RNA sequence: UGACC
């Protein structure tokens, strides 16, 4: 259940870029103190993104090469929906001024206050540990 | 496949343009063109350089390229991954930190000062530097930091 | 020369 690999992939070349895009035009609203509804922004930028891409064949042509590329090598379908929301929270997160910085470390460490003392304590998480038995410079 | 991700990267910057902008004059809020443009590109820049999202898609774009040019090298590497029996339940942890993120002041100031943040040019992924001595206190177990060494650090 | 935050 993974002769689509590619197809599946190269969905999220649009699909995250759709969801940059509504990042950053509801935060920038945001931003500016102006209110605004999500869905409305959501809609508008749909309407545009996908008539632009959906309508000068730049999704066809993308999809029919990832479909070219599938019978060659020729389940996957839930990693790569978790692939994309990866991509969409970072996203979400990096618009509110959560820089990667904090995302990473947050993300790699839990760190705990340590009662009758003045120090804390440091732990690995799973995800800390998975870069160990891949790469973190010394 | 590249020219076309980014192309299709820069159609996406045009269309949360356009919302914004056309979503200021359909509730009677007054705005310069240039004004808008430049907000948006900021943290659309900063956005998709920042989450490391950019790089995700132009890189996914090559190894499609690659693919085209028979080097089908990485698109074999895509479905392997993909494939992963583990690979949902490392996104869904990957995920799930994300989502509770969306506090940790303290947190970072003791993060920050034992730990730095890179990237390997063209990555979407991370790498953390530390010392030997952290590094190998890591590759041990827990690990008490003093708030005197933090303060040392600002 | 994306593979993870």
């Amino acid at each position: 259940g993974s002769m689509e690999s590619t197809q599946q992939m190269a969905v999220s070349i649009i699909n995250s870029s759709f969801e940059a895009a509504v990042v950053a035009a509801t935060s920038a609203l945001e931003n500016m103190g102006i209110e605004y509804d999500y869905q409305d922004i959501y809609s508008r930028v749909k309407n545009k993104f996908d008539f632009v891409m959906d309508d000068s064949g730049v999704k066809n042509n993308p999809i029919g090469k990832a479909i070219t590329i599938d019978q060659a090598l020729n389940d996957t379908s839930r990693p790569a929906k978790l692939d994309e929301d990866v991509n969409k929270l970072r996203m979400m997160l990096s618009s509110k001024g959560i820089d990667q910085k904090m995302r990473v470390l947050n993300a790699c460490f839990s760190v705990k206050r340590i009662p009758g003392k003045s120090s804390s304590i440091i732990k690995c998480t799973k995800l800390m540990r998975d870069k160990l038995e891949r790469g973190e410079v010394e």
